[PDB]
């Protein structure tokens, strides 16, 4: 069995294996990549998404949100809060204040030391989930914005044509903007390119060993365990490094640089948090591997995740059994 111990694999694809998304993602996996739940894939010295990053600032965020936590350093939710909007140049200066900026550090293990320390001391504000991509339409290796999408693939496994569409999403972040623990809907793939600034680091847990994760997080959080049987769909919950260590947790961590791509793979728990000011991009995708996760994946009905159009055909097709439950929440 290939990486056993579940370790986070680094790729280097040359110009060549860099042609073929489909085949390079299969060609980790025969390596056991998708055993840690993320891989980095750091793209050849050839490539490039786009030319230059110098005429982003008017892009806008209309729904910056303010992060905002409750709870204990090492254990807390986060509710996010809806500010003005502002345009990423606006964001920028605001991620460079003194009230927002990186402090002071060392090295990444003392930046990862003082987040953990004092997050929840701190509301930073984070400009996710915008629709759209900053790939040139002229990169045609890795470009996000023109992957295979995850209704062709159900068709070309399964045979059954669906409606919905399966497009990419920016993120600017700052310090100490966090994302929590989860996998991706219907436990998909997901990929996440590092177009600039500051770097992200990563944890994740095997995805042979989420239902230890979802078990302490039962514990952690028992009220909103209590509320809805698959309450990490809501994507607020946050554990730390040393909590999951005192409770045997099995994960890794690692650091993505700016020009660097990050794969979560299906049912692979992800959460982690931005050193400075970034931006990223990131999609779902899927693959014939997926199939079965999306069939087992589990779902919120209590009505908080509420997600994409695109998931009710994922929902009414791999769960027909969950379908009049899921759609009741969603409405
Ligand atoms: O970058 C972020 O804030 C969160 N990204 C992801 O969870 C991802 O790419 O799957
Ligand atoms: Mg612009
Ligand atoms: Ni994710
Ligand atoms: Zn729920």
């Amino acid at each position: 069995a290939q990486n056993p111990n579940c370790n986070i694999m680094i790729f280097h694809p040359t110009k060549e294996e860099f042609n073929d998304f489909d085949k390079y993602i299969a060609y980790m996996e025969s390596q056991g990549a998708h055993r840690a739940g993320l891989a980095k894939i750091i793209p050849p010295k050839e490539w490039k998404a786009r030319e230059t990053y110098d005429n982003i600032s008017e892009i806008l965020i209309a729904t910056p949100l303010q992060q905002v936590a409750s709870g204990r350093a090492g254990v807390f939710t986060q509710y996010h809060k809806k500010k003005k909007a502002m345009t990423v140049g606006e964001y920028r200066h605001l991620a460079n204040s003194k009230k927002y900026q990186t402090p002071p550090h060392q090295n990444f293990e003392d930046l990862e030391r003082k987040y953990w320390k004092n997050r929840i001391y701190n509301s930073p504000i984070y400009g996710a989930d915008i629709s759209g991509s900053l790939f040139d339409e002229n990169t045609k290796q890795w470009n996000l914005g023109h992957l295979g999408t995850i209704q062709d693939l159900l068709e070309k496994e399964c045979g059954v044509v669906i409606e919905g569409v399966n497009t990419p999403y920016l993120y600017f972040g700052m310090w100490k903007t966090t994302f929590a623990w989860h996998t991706e809907d219907m436990d998909l793939y997901s990929i996440n390119y590092l177009h600039l600034g500051e770097p992200k680091t990563w944890y994740v847990v095997p995805p042979e060993h989420g239902q230890r994760l979802e078990r302490l997080a039962r514990e952690l959080f028992p009220g909103s365990s209590r509320g809805c049987g698959a309450f990490l769909r809501h994507k607020v919950a946050l554990i730390s490094p040393t909590v999951l260590k005192e409770n045997g947790i099995p994960f890794n961590r690692i650091t993505q640089e700016a020009g660097e791509f990050m794969v979560t793979f299906p049912y692979g728990y992800h959460a982690g948090f931005n050193h400075g000011f970034n931006c990223a991009e990131a999609i779902n995708f899927a693959t014939p591997r997926w199939i079965d996760y999306g069939k087992m994946a589990s779902q919120c009905s209590c009505g908080e995740a509420r997600v994409t159009f695109s998931m009710d055909a994922f929902v009414r097709i791999l769960q027909p059994e969950r379908y009049d439950l899921w759609k009741r929440g969603q409405d």
